[PDB]
């Protein structure tokens, strides 16, 4: 079925994609987006508006964001360094609501992750520097932004840090998960 | 157009050669090379700078073989025994990619392939014994050869065989066809 390998991860709609690589270190070639792979992955239409591109320090953690309103999917990866992603599973009356699964992405390993709407997302950097981009169906509005924080009890998430997190102060004052508005 | 057949395989790029012959089994004579007919053949210019001889016992798999870098063709034959030859298309956007063809070369039948850059190669020895020889464009370089496991779910190789293959330990750490980088 493919020529990037795709993944259904513990939560079943949270997709990890493995491009296959033509050259080596010196020259490669790769494919880092087929709608046609990706909409047979992922089982329907998919429309991309936007691409955002950032770049972090070391234990930066932007986290634990989603919007309700003008609700979006979310396909991300790393071209420079090294992130652990987290998504987090909020729609109503899924039966893993409140379940969340993480992993690394690299410029090096390539992989990627498709987030649905309905999750919500994070990551912390890992390498001396990273730079992460990913493609929305919806436009990111910060007046609809919410944002669970990141180091919540319940959901209890399994940073591979080991250090305190460089937070922005609206990611600092995070809602609890229990306390969070959730997807209709 | 000839005085060898050639006939190009279900991957066209990949061609198999056979020898007219002269004289019978207790005296006989035959071209197994001939730069013009061959370039004819294959549509373009060849230079072969390396001729590899080996000899193998019955059930050794060489196999799956590559070099990204110092790319090659090979022309191979057995002029001792019979294997089975197996060529599978890497070559990135090839519509052919991931498929495989083989066949069995022989000193009596006297068959050979051309493998172009952008295969992997290998073969089983399906008599007591065999000798294997070929012509390629560059040089073997260890340091540069990569491998794709014998057995490969997807490739799914028909192996004549009908026992297990003793490898080398190289080849029984193959990578996954899946897994496996791929010529740009």
């Amino acid at each position: 079925s493919m020529a990037m390998k795709a993944t259904r991860l513990a939560i079943p709609d949270v997709i990890l994609f493995e491009p296959r690589v033509f050259g080596d270190d010196r020259g490669f070639f790769f494919e880092s987006y087929n709608q046609r792979a990706f909409e047979e992955a992922c089982g329907h239409p998919v429309s991309f508006v936007q691409d955002n591109h950032s770049r972090s320090a070391r234990g930066v953690l932007r986290g634990l964001h989603y919007q309700i309103r003008q609700a979006q999917g979310k396909l991300v990866r790393a071209t420079l360094g090294e992130v652990f992603d987290v998504a987090v599973d909020l729609r109503r009356g899924s039966p893993t609501f409140g379940q969340w699964v993480g992993e690394r992405l690299s410029a090096e390993n390539k992989r990627q992750m498709w987030i649905p709407a309905g999750f919500a997302h994070g990551f912390v950097v890992l390498s001396e520097y990273a730079e992460f981009l990913y493609k929305t169906t919806d436009f990111w509005a910060p007046e609809h932004e919410r944002c669970i924080v990141w180091n919540d009890p319940e959901l209890k998430i399994d940073w591979p840090l080991q250090d305190a997190p460089l937070l922005s102060e609206k990611d600092r004052q995070g809602k609890a998960f229990a306390d969070a508005d959730c997807f209709p």
